């Protein structure tokens, strides 16, 4: 089958993982592990990150055959077109170009205070910074099935997961917003999502790295 | 006209303005206006952040009548669609996406050491890191004309967008790189860009903000 390498935590691509369930992928992967303190080996990446025959070599990683990717997004939407889940109108297009974009936004600030020397501080601030945010995504979902419209795009992996690690980090977050907890439970319904969450192959925390300051283990 | 909304530098929107010139499209700009230090005052945008019917309230923004549209990325397929400027196989999305991607981690790569205070004891490192970025550009693009392959797609936009500023960075960086040193004139010698750059619309610097510790005025 298809290889996806990455590290051994969620990080970001639980979005990938998601999706190779919901698609019948098949597939296995290769979850390099850092090593403890003090230096965090990095040395099972390390010593093939050069000789993997990737472009720009990084993780994610999908090897599909003879297809080497890299770039989450990317991979997302190689495996988005391989399977049809796509936005199909103009419309759902815009609306999924826009929500893939925002939700790494969401993610990389996430990840700063992650792993920001004084998170303790910092934090009650990021936590009043929260519900602005959900606040978007509520009205910008709306009455929608799904976040392009009608149809199950790949976004939809994309906006799940960091729904959920908002969620995982101020548990109140979502009550504020109804159709946003509507949407993760009808994400959750997903064919093979159902299955999946309950699998050995799941992993849903730590979400970052030791080093972290947060999801950490 | 559409209207281009962004702040008054370079910053990461250089990409669309090339578009929107390339493309002839009809636009108008709004570049938002920062005071200096020590406040950064950021009133010019905050006092439409919110009433200009955006999803996500960000910068760049593009309005065209009843579309609005926020991520960059966005902005970009949205134009490009309009102007079949978009990979048109497999071969030629898979490299547009990873492109796409790439250049926005170049990108933050950047920023992230123009802003921050240890700058000028950051830089001698961050400079080693260069040639190796060039090359896997270099390499990418090898002998195509266009990054995603025979023929331009706004990948290219992102493309000469990020290594013209790495170039500016460190203005040796292209020398042992023919291929991209040509890509570069290539993307220049197009009609309207050549045309732009000489034009009153012409912003190549600063690239970054006030706040900024390179390229900030
Ligand atoms: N833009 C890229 C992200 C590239 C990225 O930084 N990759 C990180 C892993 S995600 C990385 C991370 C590591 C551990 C724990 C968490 C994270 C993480 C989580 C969310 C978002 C981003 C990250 C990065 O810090 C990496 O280690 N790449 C290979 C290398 O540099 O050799 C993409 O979309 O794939
Ligand atoms: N992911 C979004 C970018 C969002 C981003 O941070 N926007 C910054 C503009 S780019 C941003 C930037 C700001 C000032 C000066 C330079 C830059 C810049 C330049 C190049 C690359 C990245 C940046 C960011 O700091 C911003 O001020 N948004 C409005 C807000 O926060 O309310 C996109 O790709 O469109």
């Amino acid at each position: 089958p298809m290889i996806l390498g990455y590290w051994n935590v969620r990080g970001l691509t639980h979005p990938i993982r998601l999706l190779l369930e919901y698609t019948d992928s098949s597939y296995e992967e290769k979850r390099y592990a850092m090593g403890d303190a003090p230096d965090y080996d990095r040395s099972q990446w390390l010593n093939e990150k050069f000789k993997l025959g990737l472009d720009f070599p990084n993780l994610p990683y999908l090897i599909d055959g003879s297809r080497k990717i890299t770039q989450s997004n990317a991979i997302m939407r190689y495996l988005a077109r391989k399977h049809h889940l796509c936005g199909e109108t103009e419309e759902e297009r815009i609306r999924a170009d826009i929500v893939e974009n925002q939700v790494m936004d969401n993610r990389m600030q996430l990840i700063m205070l992650c792993y920001n020397p004084d998170f303790e501080k910092q934090k009650p601030e990021f936590l009043k910074t929260i519900p602005e945010k959900m606040k978007l995504y509520s009205e910008f979902l709306g009455k929608r099935p799904w976040f392009a419209g009608d149809k199950v795009t790949y976004v939809d992996f994309l906006a799940y997961d960091i729904l959920d690690q908002y969620h995982i980090f101020e548990p109140k977050c979502l009550d504020a917003f109804p159709n946003l907890k509507d949407f993760l439970a009808r994400f959750e319904g997903l064919k093979k999502i159902s299955a999946y969450m309950k699998s050995s192959r799941y992993l849903s925390t730590p979400i970052f790295s030791k080093l972290a300051q947060w999801s950490n283990k």
